[PDB]
């Protein structure tokens, strides 16, 4: 089997993206942002407390025939960002794309902090890290890609994500007329149950070069390029009047600017994420500073390529026994 949905950005920054996901039976359609730095599929529900609910789409369990309550089950996130929810756990049908999986846990929220709330548009999320990560007690639970992954002609997911633009998430297939050249495949570590890799080096414009090992994870659900301090100051040296504001917390530049591109290397390869692609806009509306994309992760823990950094590739989320990544030029 294989599936082909399309992955539509929330807003004009590109502060996330969303996929179509049918849910239950009949399908309810949510809206949900698939995030390969978790492992969660859950959603907002009629058990979401009314007032953590503000214009997303609901999922009801009891309208489904195929809804089963996974009994004793519960679950409860932290993002990175500081985000949580929690709840209990269903198992129903979930497509996307056009591929099915039957009996998979379906995470329905009664509560989600206010960045969920606020954000109409995300319906809930669908976790593509690796399942050791999913947070449902006292059973653990597979993801989505995890429960197809039997099934698919090939054992991989590929996220093809827009500048500004649409996108693709295909489940079971390499679409070689989605990339330019070849794909680039590197190692992966699933010690933190991330996709977790090692960047080769960076450049910054059209500066050299510079070779050195930089350990991060491929993260669809994060929006920008969390790189060490030294990496980060390095690009925005390079733009007349950016600098770090702790005020705002990040780096900020005029928005006058034109900024460089950032190279990022993949083993002998190199992904070039154009400079526009770096700008976030105004740090407030109206405001002549613009923030940053990218920005230090020395307060994470962990370096961090999302969405700045995916979006100027295709990149295979190779699920083999040994699993890896692979990046091509789009």
């Amino acid at each position: 089997s294989t599936g082909s949905a399309t992955t539509t950005p929330i807003d004009s920054l590109d502060d996330a993206y969303i996929t179509p996901v049918q849910i239950g039976t009949p399908a309810q359609t949510l809206n949900l942002d698939f995030d390969t730095g978790s492992s969660d599929l859950w959603v907002f529900s009629s058990e979401t407390t009314a007032s953590e609910v503000d214009g997303q789409t609901i999922y009801t369990p009891s309208k489904s025939t195929t809804a089963k309550l996974l009994s004793g089950a519960t679950w409860s996130i932290s993002y990175g960002d500081g985000s949580s929810s929690s709840g209990d756990v269903y198992t129903d049908t979930v497509s996307v794309g056009g591929l099915t999986v039957t009996g998979q846990a379906v995470e329905s929220a009664k509560k989600v902090s206010s960045s969920f709330t606020e954000d109409s548009t995300i319906d809930g999320l669908l976790g593509l890290a690796f399942s050791t990560l999913n947070t449902v007690s006292p059973t653990q639970q597979k993801t989505f890609f995890d429960n197809a992954k039997a099934s698919l002609d090939s054992p991989v997911f590929t996220a093809d994500l827009g500048y500004h633009a649409p996108g693709t998430y295909n489940f079971g297939f390499i679409d070689t007329t989605a990339y330019t050249g070849s794909i680039t495949y590197t190692a992966v570590s699933t010690k933190q149950g991330f996709w977790e890799w090692t960047s080769t080096g960076y450049a910054v414009g059209s500066g050299t070069f510079k070779s050195t090992s930089i350990d991060g994870i491929a993260d669809t659900g994060t929006t920008l390029l969390y790189l060490p301090a030294t990496v980060v100051s390095a690009y925005w040296a390079q733009v007349s009047g950016a600098k770090s504001s702790s005020s705002v917390g990040g780096y900020v530049f005029p928005c006058s600017a034109t900024l460089p591109s950032f190279t990022f290397g993949v083993g002998s390869a190199r992904i070039v994420i154009p400079g526009d692609y770096i700008d976030f806009g105004p740090i407030s509306t109206g405001s002549s500073s613009c923030f940053g994309g990218i920005q230090s992760s020395a307060g994470i823990g962990i370096n961090i390529f999302g969405d700045v950094a995916l979006k100027a590739a295709f990149v295979v989320f190779n699920g083999a026994t040994t699993p890896t990544l692979g990046f091509a030029s789009k």
